[PDB]
């Protein structure tokens, strides 16, 4: 089953939703996560070139999808096939961020 | 300020999380619509004919707009231009439906 977490749309993202998948790949509770940015996922070997793809994409309001070394609450390193879209409404504004983790 | 309604993909999409403004805009606290179809914001006064169109293209996975009359929790008509997406992952599965809904009834 693939993850999936839902982030504000301002004030740095802050985690509001995840889904039962998401704490069976990552390890995390919920209540660990919910109302912080999903950057603590990453660690000492992420490499920074697809950090800096993410930040732009984030800030720019668009899709993008990224293969990212991130870690498990145990600590074991994993590759997270990342795909984050924002959430609009008809007037433009962006409502949210999408963000769903391909593992296995 | 804009609703928006998570639900799961399939089982009769069950509402999983809303955010602050779908209370603002239908009256209803998460407590009140977790685990039910978002269709209980219908009523007498709703277009079957919009009905019947968010219907066939749930079931097809496919985007919709619509403007629908929808009713607060305390039963006052207001008109929602209503935007549903389906939530894929990277192998092609519907993993959820995001709907995003604005209260339009002021002229
Ligand atoms: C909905 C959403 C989900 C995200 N999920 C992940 C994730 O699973 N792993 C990850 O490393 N970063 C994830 N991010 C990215 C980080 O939250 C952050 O946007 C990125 O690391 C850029 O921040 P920086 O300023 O530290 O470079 C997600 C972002 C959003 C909006
Ligand atoms: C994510 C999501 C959000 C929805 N939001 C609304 C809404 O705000 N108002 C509404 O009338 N129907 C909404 N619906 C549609 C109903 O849940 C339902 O799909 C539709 O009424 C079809 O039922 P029928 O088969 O009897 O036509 C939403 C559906 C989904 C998947």
């Amino acid at each position: 089953a693939s993850g999936m977490i839902v982030t504000d749309a301002g004030a740095d993202q802050p985690i509001v939703f995840v889904n039962r998948a998401f704490s069976t790949i990552t390890g995390y509770a919920p209540n660990e996560v919910l109302g912080r940015n999903a950057r603590f996922l990453q660690g000492p070997q992420t490499d920074a070139a697809t950090v800096a793809r993410l930040r732009e994409a984030i800030a720019a309001a668009r899709p993008i999808q990224e293969r990212i070394l991130n870690y498990r609450k145990d600590g074991q390193p994993f590759w997270n096939q990342l795909s984050i879209s924002p959430v609009r409404d008809e007037t433009g504004n962006v409502v949210a961020f999408v963000g769903v983790h391909t593992d296995v």
